[PDB]
């Protein structure tokens, strides 16, 4: 039955684009230092988890940005529960047509 009564595990975040995209913007990006986080808690809900969803709305972002997002989950204790996470934006501007 496991004597010992601690275990940590690591879930990778996956971020989700949320809202429909700007006009004036061709495309947007992320990125993260480390998009990683140690839990702990019961094997049984580390096992229901298998990765942190972070969705993020990018109809007010315009701009090159950063936000800081906090990551929270019923069964485990996540810390620092906290990265940092910068968005760049793409201007969108007319070219050269492709000849191909």
């Amino acid at each position: 039955k496991i004597s010992l009564r601690k275990l940590s595990k690591s879930v990778p975040v996956k971020l989700e684009l949320t809202g429909d995209k700007a006009s004036n913007v061709s495309s947007i990006s992320y990125s993260f230092d480390r998009g990683h986080v140690t839990i702990v808690g019961s094997q049984e809900a580390m096992d229901k988890i298998d990765s942190i969803t972070v969705p993020v709305d990018i109809s007010q972002v315009t701009e090159d940005t950063s936000k800081t997002l906090e990551l929270k989950a019923e069964g485990v204790t996540v810390q620092p529960s906290t990265v940092k996470v910068n968005l760049k934006v793409t201007q969108k501007l007319e070219h050269h047509h492709h000849h191909h």
